[PDB]
């Protein structure tokens, strides 16, 4: 039982689907007497390859909490593993994956007298995480079984069941430049590529990618960073403002060239797409340019898993409701290797910036509430507390001004099983990327892919990188409707079902 | 500086605005091989009177916390009253009014390199709460100054400034049927219409409305219930299933006919619209039918001010994110007259039902998460605690199941200045009603108003009453996009700006 | 390495220890000019049997959450059972037992330059829970293994290890009078003594006790109620004001005679002591009198395990600090059989009263703060929420008035693993009882035991029953110092170590 | 109506009260076979001057939040000032002062059938804060009225009433060494003693003290630091290990000599006592020695006002209950000048250390719970958030291990009106100091005062400084019983009323 489109504007031929969408856009003009709004229409012609390509995913930090869990849970879902609990049994699943478990509203059906909600994955064909082949790299040589014991995410029973699958997996050696992460990671680094020549390093990872692509005969290769937060590099012309600059800096063995820069470069040069799950500024302008030039997609930055995903939806809801956030304070503590890394200042900066950034476009949205567009007091803390381990603790206070100088104070406590929050997002980023790799649209009689910097991934990310000269969009539910309208437009059935006027009017006969 | 539409589909003539909107709706067919989706278009032709009518608002419970505050704050905003605080000064405002302070997204402007957000009130002309003339009724004869001292909402200073405006106002006597509210209200009731003949009562309120409409020469009269929560009436044929039944029950002095039924009837019979701000089931089928027959709008039920407004946006965000709510527990305490009334069981039922109801359409939306469509454990408590007074305290626990049988627990504490939350919503309900009273659309060559049961008011209400045979919609942000798309459609400039594809594509030339 | 007393006031003879303690007590006289305080001394001569007696414990509700856990954990500690966790291993222990894990301050030692803290159990010899032999009764015939699966307290692994010990244990049939508990317990009751003759019931339990005492050759038998909260009986002369009244009511088959009354009677008549772990008013005056007459100890009421244990220490700390509690609101939810029973109103009353009672003696303690001795707003809620199961959730708000009409608000969230909180308290109540059964003191040349109503158990109990005509003492830390001073007085080494004046003075030579 | 002692051990002569107290102390000996405990008695002979001396208090940081509030509230209580609130009126008081509002338990009175609780201030005569004459110094010349507007503690109305009292008060100029506080304080410092000669500075403050003592004819002068947290000085021989060292360092104009060192020195040299309300290490060994030599009392460090006062009582309660704290996380945010100062790292260290220190003596108390005496994970955060101002927000998580490896998690939110918490403590420190200045005891036929380092002030302080070679005592309720036993011993009526054995025994005839 599939979901089948009936439209004069959709044509299947050759296992691709062509889909004409008329886009409604307002155009503006500022005049002495006020703002003139001209609604215009823009016919898009989409083609979508309907068969998902054979897909490999390469994780940097493959042996970490997220990495080993991402891998573990795929196996666990493939074999439908269960484990005993005090309550009975639990079973493997993919909850908290937008792609695997969100449903989408197509409208209302009179016959069944029902709102119609379909699984996201039924709209345009997409991968299941079961279809992802995964390798990658780690500065630690621990196999993915020891890696699970390290992480403390799966209950003991489930680690034992997963043992014959995870244990054989030992990550490839990686680039280690001690100066780009928390100095407390030295002890752990026993699986590193020899030498200090960064171009030999570049070539070594290139070599790693091609063989992976060959050895499994993959048609889509995605590389994704889920290793420790690096510090920021400098950004400047001479170093990394252009593609040719970044390539040259690698050739002459420049210092402000990170391990994460070299992976991004090795990925692009090999036609693999690259996702940045961490706060560092890997996707400098030189990199984006290099991706534009090589026809590959980039994404980032920084998983939006817990306290910020909430912040994202809550500050939107509050400004939409006519309420002025005055004070936002966000404490966090955790005891995993992620926290021990963010013990150090330059790494905590990477993360502080990306956590602090998500209420900018909202404060700018509303000049009644915010006449001077001044952000509210906004404070972001992360602390390393070994005891709670992977169970991060998000403690937040929101203070708003409401009607007649009254106040409304929300205090919040949020238990975030970080790895269990993060992994599904790793599956979604990979999955939406392969899908985007299958979409094209008419530019001028030839078909073109979307921009390289694939901002539609924003709902998954804290600090979204976006095509040059366009606005950042931080409010989660808004980022979700971008995604769900897009796939319905691809599939042939977008609508105005956010305003079901049929319910309070008599519905005009169809044209 | 107004907001000016430029469209071949919009025409001003005679101070009304005609607006053709093409509505995108999916139509469904269930077949052996799956679900067939046919996108169709429905041309709506709207007319919107552009000058807001002269508008009176009549509140039942005029002397209560909400009532006296609603009135107080209008005056306070008219005269721009300030009061000293430890911090400096505060000034009157209308924060927490969607209509007065929400902004709306029309799109992106290249020249200014900017997202375009306009005040809701700039899209189609609507009232300001300053333009509302307000009277009403109260079983307590206390003037609106003593009423402010009672309520304990405005700081002392602001009650003194408001004294020469509020003090002269003494509410009209009301219908009091002791058996429909908390028996603890007996002491307070010293301003009641004599007798036990309910038809004489009906006539007395009718008399009250006409004179108000006459005495201020009003073109729109809205009646709104913000008195104490009554218990539910029985519902059955013979009593109140039809209009003729409800009229007859009033004539023969039936018992299961509430004070709130008589107001609703007095309102409709006089061409005034009627809003129910409380949990009771005033708008029984007989009443809706009577409103349909008299060409008046009804609305309800129960202000969605605090803990439920949040619940509404948060459970949506969580199911959209691929997360299964397992347990929702909602405690509440307050010390105002609202709480003292909800001390009693039949009144607490009214409210419990409407608070508990808001996660039904969401659990039905997602059959991956909820295969058997079974709501999570859901518990709603309200307690009378004199000390906190109007400062209600909402304490909530949400427990969700996420990826791989992991859990995510959110604990929440929410300081809700109920009256300061509620009043702005009283201004919004009135205001959207008068606006709807100005909209018509083409049915079959003649123009018709929307359905009497005006469900577009849902964002303001906990337990929305909706046109017979159509689904309830509980998720706040979804209710807001219904409203903002509608007014943009009226004004001439609706769009697909929830998916700004211009940012990752080359924008096709306009057609 | 024992703890050895060196005193002219202590004598061992025959395995009992004689201990003379000089008690400092103020005596008062009210006069026109004020309050006259006369300090006097009272020499107590204690004898303490030093060898703990062979001890059986009989639980009513043996198959419940507390019961099966109490039993499980004894076995688990006897065999030093471990279970795997994500973190490593956990091992059996007795944490949260005052007797097994509190330490006591005897003073400061110059040689080691150290505060001297010894285990409570080192002061006077007391049982270990490993030395307790346990049987009892349950209306449910489920064996203690099925009983563990029911309760959901121990992790699966630990239930399997405990299986060959718990599985053979099937509780004796009990008295079931449907009318004294939540009607929702009918289904569960398949293990009941036949008939409606309450005197035959009385005799049947008597029979149960003697055989237990015989079959294990016990020198101390304690009976303890940890079955479902019953409602309150009436209290009146004719029924249960005296011992002879209560015996007669059982003979004539009176209705207001509870199952818990019959156990208390069967216990006393057989020389077993009786502890009431639940809210019901089992220990009516007739019962106390019967215990006085039979030389047995009674105790109750209601385990002080979680939210009330905290409340107890926090309200004391706050009134001692010069702070006026103004508002205390205490929400609770749980999903165990305890909660499902407290779903019903008469059972929730039992518990509401005992939870609400703990700030009386403190508000009376301070007439500066509380001139009119009026308790603050105090609200206690319990809700049945299946999902959280045994993991009760205590949500509290304390609002105090402080300096200059300022306010201080504490909001609290407390995860209470009820069974894990309760069981250790079952071990402490039994253990302090057997100890008290070993203490006597000089009345008038013959040695006497303490009063039957053993109030020293108060630290463990919410609603302490106390010898007639004496004050209730609710503040936990105060209840703890009663206990620790007493055992040091017994052992020979009490002190003024709450005021170690040696540290800021030159210490006078010993006398 | 006074409180009148009746004892053969108490004698009034010449307005002093002589009081013989027999102190019960255990003495220890470690032997092969175990611990031998020898209870001994130590007769103390106290003399207490009964008339409180005429008392001046000099505050450093007189113009701060605490300072201006401390002064404001004295006036406010002298004149019984009220202010309007939404609720009615509030009146001046001294809540949150232990000395002014704690009550003390002397025992039980049979005639009235009552526990006897008396005000602390009724036991031995002590000052009322109304009797304190207050001046001091501030680097800011703002008068105490502008100082109130700055602080934002009193409601506007109360600042106006206090205006003619506070406005005339302009603090004396102070020592400003920019390098000892947050560099962000430069702007504020417009009231400073000229020059960089620290000995001239020393002399200038000496001059300030003598004239204050002269001008009001004071018999007790107390100097108290409540200015901004300085950083720590170095500590070493050569600099400040001895009195002669510290005097010399001032003479030769040494750098590591703080402004707070010079005040402490100016105080001692003038026979004024000195209290340190802040985290810095003012009372280095050289200073204590100088106080010992000059027969003056010192106290510190750091007001224990809010989150730490609670921590202090809660960790005690939890270890006494047999519970292992595993994780303590303490977040704090505030927007006052205190927070803006603790923005900077060296100042935040001062405070972090003193907040983190309070669970040491408790973890050492219990080797069952803590076999290896390893403190739990313990994290202390302070953040500068302008918006909340003086309303600091304490957010805490306590995680304990309980019975059978179960866990208990307490999450806490605490609204701390810092200035309203702090000031009463300023009144208590001064007040207990003047009282101690009136107590002496027999050393060897002559009477001596207590040690200079007056540790009995500990209940008021976070990081108590104590006589060399004696243990720190951190648990609040324990610190309170030290104080209340001491004053009852002074007054003639100490007791064993923490164990009222009369209630479960027959009370032996008095000896
Ligand atoms: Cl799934
Ligand atoms: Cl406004
Ligand atoms: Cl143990
Ligand atoms: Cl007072």
């Amino acid at each position: 039982k599939r979901l089948i489109v009936e439209s004069p504007n959709v044509k299947l031929e050759d296992g691709v689907l062509e889909s004409r969408f008329t886009y409604r856009k307002n155009h503006f003009e500022h005049r002495a007497d006020g703002l003139h709004v001209t609604p215009k229409e823009h016919d898009y012609s989409f083609k979508t390859v309907l068969k998902p390509r054979k897909t490999g995913l390469l994780l940097v930090g493959l042996g970490g909490n997220n990495g080993s869990t991402a891998v573990g849970s795929i196996f666990a879902n493939q074999y439908a593993m269960t484990w005993r609990t005090k309550e009975g049994h639990s079973q493997a699943n993919y909850f908290g994956s937008v792609t695997q478990t969100a449903t989408v509203h197509l409208g209302y059906d009179s016959a069944t007298q029902n709102q119609i909600f379909v699984p996201f994955k039924d709209i345009v064909p997409i991968l299941s995480p079961n279809d992802l082949i995964i390798s990658g790299w780690d500065i630690s040589d621990s196999n993915l079984y020891e890696a699970m014991g390290r992480a403390k995410v799966f209950e003991p029973e489930l680690q034992e069941k997963l043992r014959p699958f995870m244990e054989p997996i030992v990550p490839l050696p990686s680039i280690y430049y001690p100066d780009f992460i928390a100095s407390n990671q030295g002890d752990r680094a026993n699986n590193v590529i020899p030498g200090d020549n960064k171009l030999e390093h570049l070539e070594h990872i290139r070599a790693d990618i091609r063989k992976f692509k060959q050895e499994h005969e993959l048609e889509c290769v995605i590389v994704l960073w889920t290793a420790n937060t690096e510090r920021y590099t400098d950004v400047r012309q001479g170093l990394n403002a252009t593609a040719d600059e970044i390539m040259e800096s690698i050739r002459v063995n420049e210092d402000e060239v990170s391990p994460s820069n070299i992976f991004a470069v090795a990925s692009i040069l090999e036609g693999a797409h690259y996702i940045n799950g961490s706060p560092q500024n890997t996707l400098v302008p030189g990199l984006i340019e290099l991706a534009e030039r090589h026809k590959v997609f980039v994404g980032g930055d920084d998983f939006k898993s817990g306290q910020t995903k909430f912040k994202s939806a809550f500050v939107d809801f509050l400004v939409s409701s006519g309420m002025k956030p005055e004070s936002i304070v966000s404490y966090n503590h955790l005891g995993n290797n992620d926290g021990k890394n963010l013990s150090e200042a330059r790494q905590f900066r990477s993360k502080e910036i990306s956590k602090s950034s998500v209420v900018d476009d909202m404060v700018k949205s509303n000049q009644i509430l915010f006449p001077d567009a001044k952000n509210p007091d906004y404070c972001v803390v992360i602390k390393y507390v070994p005891y709670v381990a992977d169970s991060k603790r998000a403690m937040d206070e929101y203070i708003c001004s409401i009607f007649m100088g009254g106040k409304q104070t929300f205090v919040v406590h949020n238990t975030c099983e970080d790895s269990l929050l993060a992994s599904p997002l790793i599956y979604d980023l990979a999955i939406l990327t392969e899908l985007a790799s299958r979409v094209s649209y008419k530019v001028d009689d030839e078909y073109k892919p979307f921009h390289s910097v694939l901002s539609i991934l924003s709902l998954l990310l804290k600090a979204p990188v976006v095509p040059p000269g366009t606005p950042i969009s931080n409010a989660f539910m808004r980022q979700f409707s971008t995604l769900t309208k897009l796939v319905t437009a691809l599939a042939g059935f977008p609508s105005d079902t956010d305003m079901q006027i049929e319910f309070f009017t008599q519905l005009p006969a169809a044209k």
